[PDB]
């Protein structure tokens, strides 16, 4: 399961629970790609706290959104991966986007503390 929540007009949090199946991957892709192209989403905070398993389809979902964000000066954070999920990201080359923090901290820090 997943939760999509616009915190600001430009920042969305995507909360994942359990495992993603193809229906969920396609709904996320559809909704979030539209939000980037015909909206103003420029930051995605993926909260993996409750995701128990991630496979190549999940990785591809994340990276396809990274390509969309590249056209709008966007940013991605992979928040709170579990040990197993963290391993999949590291093996896949996505380790550099990982963060262990609260959702509030991640949003405050995404492009550096605002001041």
């Amino acid at each position: 399961a997943f939760q999509l929540e616009m915190v600001t007009r430009e920042t969305v949090v995507i909360r994942l629970f359990g495992e993603l199946d193809h229906h969920a991957v396609e709904q996320i892709r559809a909704k979030i790609s539209t939000a980037i192209f015909q909206g103003a989403v420029t930051t995605i905070i993926w909260n993996f706290e409750r995701l128990s398993f991630m496979d190549s389809s999940g990785v591809g979902l994340v990276l396809g959104r990274m390509r969309e964000l590249e056209a709008v000066a966007g940013r991605t954070i992979l928040l709170n991966p579990s040990p197993t999920v963290r391993k999949v990201f590291q093996f896949s080359g996505l380790g550099p986007w990982m963060m262990d923090a609260t959702e509030e901290e991640a949003i405050d820090r995404v492009r550096g503390i605002v001041n």
